[PDB]
């Protein structure tokens, strides 16, 4: 058997966008997602999040899925336009409604809450001054927090600041396949170094508000492995798994690799900021979902190389090992205090049997072998308090929209039911009985 340490906490995940339509209720205002979704050619099939999985309503039913599946932590994000309708200033008390319900909800079941502040839905009154791009977002992305903090910080006490910022950063404005859908290389890497102040003015202001919790910071991750016999490889992990926002964190400047790519991307007194971005963060979250095999190839000098290997329905290649390895490397590299696994999950093309199941075995052999690779780290030494399944449902799979499928339970979207499937079961044995057997 492989058990897990006592008071470990198993979780599952979801963020604001992807799960609950209505995103124009009660008074929120619109977000970035909202406009680039509405925006034809931007997402498959023209899905939007206008409805997802109406969680906006049926927020009690899916905790009550938690609950029933004896899941101990839940993983979720607030939409920023809910809270503050024009990103700064007002404050609509029916945002505050609407989460104050789920956080006191789990609370009373037992389900330890972990708030993601920010996960991709900026408001879009923010994003017409610059978004991520524009330095005072480090000061709205402040007060948003300070109005979090205030309302929800007597009861959540384990926070987030960003999910993901490379993604932001990159996908949202270089790639230009997220909101808000820019290519400029220069916008981009400001608004790395925009997230990281962001963030560094958020913990700040947590010191000053909550003086009871944790706060910390979630980043995508993949494993990569050079096609021979590595330089590439090096740069690949520097660039985009934890070091690109970890090493300012820790270090006060970007990675070596990183600043050989882009320095000249990055403001010209970039550093000046550096000693307020090292504020003191409690925990890492770490995603990590796939591997890649990488070569140095002249025409960022870097492609990926296909391997024949087991992949999910996105074409990511299944590579357990990898989440063992950024377990190990960010122990190794930075130390933190604490490591949670944030997201972790698969997505395939599930059916309902007629049996009125879904045999996601694919699923749970996925979760499984994962799982087993976080054990081994926690044996070898690796702080890892919490392992958290992406997604609790299927969901709007930003530019996949509704065709991808992550949830350990299947939404049926003509109906809103919620089926279970074997995975979730399987998953919620495993937190039971806190570990595989
Ligand atoms: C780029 O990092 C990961 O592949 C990643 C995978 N995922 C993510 N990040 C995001 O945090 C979620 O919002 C996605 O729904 C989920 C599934 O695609």
């Amino acid at each position: 058997v492989k058990k897990f340490p006592e008071g470990f906490l198993w979780g599952v995940a979801t963020a604001s966008y992807q799960i609950e339509g209505s995103p124009l209720a009660d008074g929120a205002g619109m977000s970035i997602w909202h406009t680039f979704s509405h925006t034809p050619g931007n997402v498959k099939n023209g899905d939007t999040g206008d409805v997802a999985c109406d969680h906006y309503n049926r927020w009690k039913e899916d905790i009550e899925i938690i609950e029933k599946l004896g899941v101990k932590a839940y993983r979720f994000s607030i939409s920023w336009p809910r809270i503050l309708p024009e990103g700064t200033g007002r404050v609509n008390q029916k945002g505050l409604d609407f989460y104050n319900r789920i956080i006191d909800t789990l609370l009373e079941k037992g389900i330890t809450p972990f708030v993601t502040i920010y996960h991709w839905d900026l408001p879009f009154a923010l994003q017409l001054k610059g978004g991520w791009a524009n330095r005072e977002i480090a000061d709205w992305f402040a007060e948003y927090s300070r109005v979090l903090f205030e309302n929800f910080g007597d009861r959540v006490k384990n926070w987030i600041t960003l999910n993901e910022p490379w993604v932001v950063a990159i996908v949202g404005h270089l790639y230009g396949v997220h909101a808000p859908g820019m290519r400029d290389i220069y916008v981009a890497f400001r608004a790395v170094h925009n997230l990281l102040r962001a963030h560094a003015r958020a913990v700040k202001v947590f010191r000053e508000t909550v003086k009871d919790g944790k706060i910390g910071i979630v980043f995508n991750n993949g494993y990569f492995e050079p096609a021979s016999e590595i330089r590439a490889v090096r740069f690949m992990h520097q660039f985009n798994n934890y070091p690109l926002f970890l090493n300012p964190i820790y270090r006060g400047d970007y990675p070596e690799l990183v600043l050989e790519f882009a320095r000249e991307y990055l403001p010209e007194n970039y550093k000046d900021d550096m000693s307020e971005i090292q504020e003191k963060i409690d925990f890492v979250g770490l995603n990590y979902y796939s591997g890649h095999l990488v070569k140095f190839d002249p025409d960022a000098k870097v492609s990926f190389v296909e391997r024949d290997l087991p992949k999910t329905a996105m074409g990511w290649e299944i590579v357990p090992e990898g989440i063992y390895w950024i377990l190990k490397k960010v122990k190794e590299e930075y130390n933190p205090p604490e490591v949670y696994i944030t997201e972790n999950g698969a997505a395939f093309d599930d059916v309902v049997s007629e049996d009125g199941r879904v045999h996601d075995q694919n699923r749970i052999d996925y979760l499984k072998a994962h799982i087993g690779q976080a054990w081994k780290a926690i044996q070898e030494g690796v702080p890892l308090k919490g392992y958290f399944v992406w997604s609790l449902l299927d969901n709007f799979e930003w530019a996949e929209g509704y065709s991808k499928r992550f949830g350990i339970v299947y939404v049926d979207y003509s109906t809103q039911k919620r089926i279970v499937k074997d995975s979730g079961y399987w998953y919620s044995n495993v937190v039971k009985n806190n570990g595989l057997e």
